[PDB]
């Protein structure tokens, strides 16, 4: 029960934070307060120790980093399978990119100075022990990374010692600092982070375009031009703001009677950069098929590059470049197939004929396209 | 009085639409209805005929185009000085890009089919005569260009014959079509268009980022994360919309007590692409200086590339590439100089000492920087 169960994405997250119940996690901890899970499991401790060892550093020696005294290995999932398998499922579960960093510090040495990150972290102690001290956030759910002055963080709210097998979680903004106790053993943990720039402010901005565009199609006021030279001014004018206020309110109202939101980049960016699935009968129109690798698929309606249904998937993504950000697989379809696509999605199973399409050739053609992209499966 | 007065941008627009008064224009015509200005001025007619001749086509023969029967020369201001001088001032006046196209059609031949443009046009008859027919807009102040079916445009609302010296204006969305009367003479006019994508919907979207960012800095709710897998869904959820509605309303309210709006790209794009000014004593701290080429300057506060005052100008822009869009001059300053910058702007004159800056070296240094960029002038 303490071992990681990779059956499903949700089954994995359950085991990762075991014995804490997921229901409890999201209810009292997630994006609220830190959660220390000290364990007593020799097996899990040994498992954890396999995720990344000091020696793994030499075997693989931008990849690493040194902070005066602390060695940081970036995105180990590009080489370590177990982690790739872990973070992959985490991405499916959270629906957000999930990267990780490894921190290695020698005995008796301090680590990075007091600071707070801009992501949700999941710390796993792999080797040795680390002295942690968490402080109250100066910026709850902070959006950017920052270091703070000791004269500002106040006094620790929670202090502890992590050892192999333990797991530490805390929301973005949580000020922290750690050091390796004097002695012989060095410390080694990996920090699995997610939910970066995945707030409502990001969602609002990632959907406001489609809203304005759809609304302006019926409100001539939005289609009206701006004052002359407005862009040449050095200071905004009350009218302009007053005007924009009404427009925001109009948008608001229209939204209530809305059921569609368009992702300008969020969806695309996620699928485009996420990890590929851990990978270490031909359909007829009489067949019964269903989506596979759903947690790796995404769809939206965008211009041709008129408006067509686009299917983006990450089955062909590179794990060697995950999160390194040093650089579009899918399918294009006419709106007429949208509903059909939505049927396939929700339906746990479905017959090719039941597709709400015009003719059987396209009824088949479609499922045949999806099949070549490894998205469809026959029963 | 009918001749074009290039003293100032505003003096030019006045002469362009002469004898119509600008006050009348913006009050009853601009973005409202078409305005036909038939004239009787042999001088102006001859002037107009110089702006672009059939022969100018050969002298310069993506540049041209042929539509079955109609020849379209694109962006003539890249070679014709008078036009460059005209459109430049128009850009200063409108604060929006101002491009132009030339249409040449032989006698007795129809032109493009019925359609409506997505820009504010200013048609100038240069040679010959053209039979015009305007129809009611099917999409008032349309945002995109489109052709319409004769079975839809209804019956002409205004019909006329343009001849050298005349000027025709109509807002975007105004359906139209023209043909060259049978005979000997061909038609030649230039269409000066502006205000493309310069609506409130564009402004809202071009400023919403800075608003959310500034608001989220005090509203933790905006900083809160989105539901898991929200980006993996195929259909929005009432909650999400309801949520976004409140956020829009919050933004609205905050705006009322706001006095600052940030341009994400609008300003930058304008200066970056506009035309350069028509171009065919060293300052001391005791000097009295004032901005020159103001209508060609713009400022905003953006990340370093922390937040610094950026000055962008178009004095070094290429007229040969204007509006061809087949591809950043300015200065960087610390916020501490912003107010000083704003002083220089509003002030019709000002002494270097009066700059609200810390020390005299920077009081001078600043004005010296601006001076090398050709922005400052001494009295
Ligand atoms: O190990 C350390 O010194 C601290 C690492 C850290 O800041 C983190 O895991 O977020
Ligand atoms: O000259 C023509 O045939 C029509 C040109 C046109 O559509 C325009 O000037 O907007
Ligand atoms: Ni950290
Ligand atoms: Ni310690
Ligand atoms: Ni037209
Ligand atoms: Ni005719």
């Amino acid at each position: 029960p303490s071992a990681l169960n990779f059956d499903s994405p949700s089954s994995l997250f359950e085991s990762l934070i075991s014995p804490i119940k997921t229901e409890t996690f999201f209810k009292e901890f997630w994006e609220q307060k830190p959660l220390l899970i000290q364990r007593d499991d020799p097996a899990l401790a040994t498992y954890y120790g396999s995720l990344f060892k000091l020696t793994d550093l030499k075997s693989l020696c931008r990849d690493v980093n040194v902070c005066r005294a602390t060695i940081q290995f970036h995105q180990p999932q590009r080489f370590k399978d177990e982690l790739w398998r872990i973070q992959e499922k985490l991405e499916c579960y959270f629906g957000s990119l999930v990267g990780s960093n490894v921190y290695i510090t020698p005995a008796g040495s301090q680590g990075l100075p007091p600071h707070y990150d801009d992501v949700e972290v999941f710390i796993l102690q792999l080797e040795g022990e680390k002295h942690w001290r968490l402080y109250h956030p100066t910026v709850p759910l902070a959006r950017e990374y920052s270091v703070e002055a000791e004269e500002r963080i106040g006094r620790p709210v929670h202090e502890f010692m992590l050892k192999p097998g333990d797991l530490l979680y805390f929301p973005r903004g949580t000020i922290h600092q750690a050091d390796t106790p004097a002695g012989l053993a060095h410390s080694t943990h990996v920090t699995i982070s997610t939910y970066q720039n995945n707030s409502w402010g990001d969602f609002l901005l990632d959907t406001i375009s489609g809203l304005v565009f759809d609304t302006a199609k019926e409100d001539v006021e939005l289609r009206t031009g701006i004052p002359r030279q407005l862009l040449l001014q050095v200071e905004s004018t009350t009218v302009a703001t007053r005007r924009l206020s009404g427009f925001l309110r109009t948008l608001a109202d229209r939204l209530e009677g809305t059921k569609e939101l368009l992702s300008s980049d969020m969806k695309k960016d996620f699928i485009m950069h996420r990890l590929p699935p851990y990978s270490a009968k031909l359909p007829r129109l009489d067949s019964v098929v269903r989506l596979q690798f759903k947690d790796h698929i995404v769809l939206t309606v965008l211009p041709d590059q008129e408006k067509m249904v686009y299917i983006y998937h990450s089955l062909k993504n590179s794990r060697e470049t995950h999160m390194m950000g040093n650089e579009f697989h899918g399918l294009r379809f006419p709106l007429s197939h949208l509903d059909a696509l939505k049927q396939i999605w929700n339906s746990p199973a479905i017959s090719v004929k039941d597709l709400k399409l015009t003719t059987d050739e396209e009824k088949e053609s479609l499922v045949l396209s999806l099949w070549t992209e490894c998205l469809i499966q026959v029963v």
